[PDB]
């Protein structure tokens, strides 16, 4: 097995961003916004499922703001219930989990307060991401984000933003019909007051490569 850099021939118009995250605040405080060179903000309502939950930080997740043995709060392990398998605000939480068509061109997914605002108080945007990734899953598969989780307890309205850059790949052993992505990314935050994008958040980025990786 090698792999080899070739023009990306065969565009394809569209791609899926796949997302299962957590997010520190309840969900009807929530909307969530695509966007891109050839249109205005669309806003994600159909195509993702918001369901509340208590916020929580799940085992084998990294815990990327380390800066700011283990870093997670016991506070904010999994909280149960009798049929699992009513709180402090601290542990407002929504899981965010769907796939979204976009067109495949530099664009952006927003998460952000519904804006005559959300009370400061209610909005936190610690998050979790479970899953972040582009076009069809492969078992050979490795996202940059996926189980990776930001928090700061004493800046909850902090601004996240990841560029992702997309690279589509061809497998052999897999073919050319199934819709292969990896992605390398870069990371920013930044404070409410500086930010006071006018609106807080949690931003994904995301422009595709004009080249493929070819798998042999």
């Amino acid at each position: 097995i090698d792999q080899q850099y070739v023009v990306d021939s065969q565009v394809r118009d569209t791609v899926q961003i796949n997302m299962d995250i957590y997010v520190n605040t309840k969900c009807d405080w929530l909307q969530i916004n695509v966007r891109d060179q050839t249109m205005d903000r669309k806003l994600v309502l159909e195509e993702l499922q918001l369901e509340e939950m208590p916020f929580f930080i799940p085992y084998d997740t990294k815990v990327n703001d380390i800066n700011e043995g283990e870093a997670i709060p016991a506070e904010f392990r999994e909280k149960l219930d009798t049929r699992s398998f009513a709180h402090l605000p601290e542990f407002n939480g929504c899981h965010v989990f769907g796939s979204i068509p976009v067109n495949r061109v530099s664009g952006e997914l927003q998460i952000t307060a519904k804006s005559r605002k959300a009370p400061l108080e209610e909005l936190k945007f610690n998050h979790v991401i479970n899953e972040f990734s582009f076009g069809d899953f492969y078992p050979y598969i490795d996202n940059p984000l996926d189980n990776t989780a930001q928090f700061n307890q004493d800046e909850p309205l902090t601004t996240y933003v990841y560029y992702t850059s997309v690279v589509p790949t061809l497998f052999k052993k897999l073919g050319a019909e199934v819709d292969t992505n990896q992605y390398s990314v870069n990371d920013y935050r930044y404070l409410y007051k500086d930010v006071a994008d006018k609106m807080p958040g949690i931003f994904f980025k995301y422009n595709f490569e004009p080249l493929s990786i070819v798998v042999s």
